[PDB]
RNA sequence: GGGGAUACUGCGGGCCUUGGGACCGGGAGAGGCCGGGGGUACCCCUGGGGUAGGGGUGAAAUCCUAUAAUCCCAGGGGGACC
């Protein structure tokens, strides 16, 4: 129990955004211990609702009222878009989220697009031609 | 079968330098080969965290996951690719 002059407790809040589902995963400021992780599967029962900006501020606030009961009056935010060979941009539930926590009332500091980008590229997949749908 | 002409072609000889070849000089270039050193990314293993879903679709399911998954963190390894 340091004697805390600030109570300016700073987490990270790594936002995985994709196409299909959106992870809000709240952390201290290393990383390697968790405080609140949420999910649009959580927060919903429609997999194809998974992915909204509703759903994942509902995910977001879960997290956030989580955090900022544990302390962590802010949160650094780290988006992550899909992996290389895969998609590069994350989606909505991002800009969507990071509202929504500004909205329960942490305060969001610095914000980074953490998205793996390859230098060289594995071979994605669908093939030659592709998905043709 | 003879005789004649000699521009062109051929044959022989000689001269030339414009075509081409050789050389020299400073540059250019993802030309090639061989060696070394790296870059992310990806996958697996280990350890820590943290629990109930992840993934994928037009929508779903197969599949992965409660032996602890997805996510995050620290290490190790791997093969491709720049």
């Amino acid at each position: 129990q340091v004697n805390l002059k600030k109570k300016e407790k700073w987490g990270v809040a790594h936002i995985y955004s994709s196409y299909n589902n959106t992870i809000i995963h709240i952390t201290d400021l290393t990383g390697a211990e968790t405080v609140s992780r949420w999910s649009g599967g959580m927060v919903v029962k429609a997999d194809r609702d998974e992915p909204s900006p509703y759903a994942a501020m509902i995910a977001a606030r879960r997290a956030a009222e989580e955090a900022m009961e544990k302390g962590f009056t802010g949160v650094h935010i780290k988006v992550r878009a899909p992996g290389g060979s895969k998609s590069k941009s994350p989606g909505p539930g991002a800009q969507a989220a990071i509202r929504a926590l500004a909205r329960a009332g942490l305060r969001i500091g610095r914000v980074e697009d953490v998205t793996p980008i390859p230098h060289d590229g594995t071979r994605p997949k669908g093939g030659r031609r592709g998905r043709r749908v």
